[PDB]
């Protein structure tokens, strides 16, 4: 995500790598706490990057 | 709201005893504060639930 604009990911089976979830730019990203994947930034806390809502 | 979403119920006028604005697993809520409505998470906090701003 960049640049803005949403990623309503939330039941999401990824299976990859690298890290999961990616933000740059003020983009948020919304997704489930069951399955835990990495995350370019800190789970649930904003920043100069999007918002992250692991939840 | 569960899973994600958003519902911008701004000038809502609501009558019921139940939590007036809920909030699950990453949604999103935004409304007035003129109206003193029930919530169900604290107002402008990022947690598990996403923010519900009562601005």
């Amino acid at each position: 995500a960049t640049r803005g604009g949403e990623v309503t990911c939330f039941g999401s089976n990824i299976s990859s790598n690298k890290t999961v979830y990616n933000v740059y730019n003020g983009s948020r990203i919304f997704t489930d706490k069951d399955h835990g994947y990495s995350t370019n930034v800190d789970p649930q806390t904003l920043s100069s990057k999007g918002l992250i809502i692991l939840g």
